[PDB]
């Protein structure tokens, strides 16, 4: 649109714009360009790299007026790329501070696309950039299709040991009418375990089930068919859908007893956004039904495990992430806040950086598979030896390990480490052996608990 254009167009260095309106990450920064002059350089951030580069094939084509520029790998150096560059945050998070902001006051305009995402070189990229805003103009964009109309449920609790009827059955925890088997049903379940236990369970009922591709389609080649699901992107003649409300997400627990930092999967519902997905699958080519749980969904994404993961990315440059989120947060308005979490994360934060890393820290997390480097950064405080805790299956300890390369680990045995990060399984391992994780052992980590405490205290 013609006036957002002129809006976005006209606005000075160091002003910031959210939009919301849906041609977006495509016409949106092309229409901008063309107004701006084409020899000007406009920068739009994507989340996904693959996204990035679909968007930059996709717009090359249609346009050959204009300039396209992808930038997903090795930084280019001294680049000067005239028309939209398409590129990851990732492409950025290679570059030191100084470095970003030199490449990044040469763009005429920042594209922020699918700010709602929230992923850790999205938050600290956007904490980074920020640091040097008055020097910028940047856009953060969002987007915040039924054909037929939407028939919606509110499914009962199945309780354990009830006895329904021939008329109703248990899907996924909840009571759902058998004559509904009659049609193609879609089953959104939080855990991979769920769908393999209600998919077999309704299999040996006689049902067409399958769980979740080409595995699938002798499922939906065939009609009445149940495919049970988790949070996922064919699926034909769909009639309804079975929503559990839940989904399983990374956590984190803060606290002033050490490990301060407790990380892991955690059951939750859904967000508004992920319900009208979900909902969403029905309806489109003709009429659909929705049964949901009675679980409430939530506002927004939970970025707390993300923002801890991104602080990462200003270890080498020094620089306080969580402190870089909020001062942003605060201009920019983008995202809902918990005053005590970043409060909390922004301390863990000052200590993460407080010191010089180990050179052997720093070599260990560049090479490693381990999922979340971080740990051993916040650990190396304490400890520079990596420790292997033995596996929780259902709810006891094994004798499983995780292999993790370059770690040069040492298993648990009796001897817990003094972790200032550590995982769910891993506390639990702890407790279930009877063991203590050992006190702050020295005056950073020590202050870091009592600033913690402190905090818990005036909430």
């Amino acid at each position: 649109l013609t006036e957002m254009v002129k809006k976005i167009t006209t606005m000075n260095r160091g002003e910031f714009r959210q939009i919301t309106l849906a041609g977006k990450t495509t016409e949106l920064p092309r229409s901008v360009i063309e107004e701006i002059g084409r020899h000007k350089r406009v920068l739009v951030l994507i989340p996904l790299r693959a996204a990035a580069e679909s968007v930059y094939q996709y717009m090359r084509q249609k346009h050959p007026s204009i300039a396209f520029n992808l930038r997903i790998g090795e930084m280019k150096e001294g680049d000067m790329a005239t028309g939209i560059t398409y590129a990851s945050y990732g492409y950025f998070c290679q570059m030191s501070q100084p470095k970003l902001r030199a490449a990044m006051v040469e763009y005429s305009f920042i594209f922020l696309d699918e700010y709602h995402c929230a992923t850790p070189e999205q938050l600290a990229i956007m904490g980074k950039i920020h640091r040097f805003s008055e020097n910028l103009r940047v856009v953060a964009m969002t987007a915040t299709g039924q054909k037929h109309p939407i028939e919606e449920f509110i499914a009962p609790e199945v309780m354990k040991g009830e006895d329904l009827g021939s008329e109703y059955l248990d899907i996924a925890g909840l009571k759902i009418p058998v004559e509904e088997m009659k049609n193609n049903m879609l089953v959104f379940v939080p855990t991979r375990n769920m769908a393999v236990e209600a998919a077999k369970k309704l299999k040996a009922k006689g049902y067409n089930s399958g769980y979740y591709p080409s595995n699938l389609r002798v499922v939906t080649s065939q009609s009445p068919y149940v495919v049970v699901a988790t949070n996922a992107i064919t699926l034909p003649d769909l009639d309804v859908v079975v929503d559990t409300g839940l989904k399983c997400e990374k956590r984190i627990r803060l606290s002033p007893k050490m490990p301060f930092i407790v990380t892991g999967l955690k059951r939750m519902a859904v967000t508004i956004g992920e319900q009208a997905q979900r909902r969403g699958r029905v309806g489109r080519v003709k009429p659909g039904r929705y049964y949901r749980s009675q679980e409430t969904p939530v506002g927004s994404k939970d970025y707390h495990y993300d923002l801890l993961q991104a602080q990462r990315y200003g270890i080498e440059d020094g620089i306080n992430i969580t402190k870089s989120f909020r001062e942003m947060n605060y201009d920019w308005s983008l995202y809902e806040e918990d005053s005590l979490m970043i409060t909390q994360l922004e301390i863990l934060n000052n200590l993460l950086i407080s010191e010089e890393l180990p050179m052997a820290v720093k070599n260990i997390m560049a090479r490693t598979d381990h999922p979340e480097p971080i740990q051993l950064a916040y650990n190396s405080y304490e400890t520079q030896v990596p420790v292997l805790f033995p596996k929780i299956r259902n709810g006891e300890v094994t004798d499983t390990y995780d292999n993790y390369t370059f770690l040069n680990a040492r298993k648990l045995g009796d001897d817990v480490p003094p972790y200032v990060y550590a995982t769910e399984d891993e506390d639990l391992a702890v407790e279930l052996l009877g063991l203590d994780w050992p006190d702050p052992g020295n005056q950073g980590t020590v202050e870091a608990g009592r600033a913690l405490k402190q905090v818990v205290g005036l909430s």
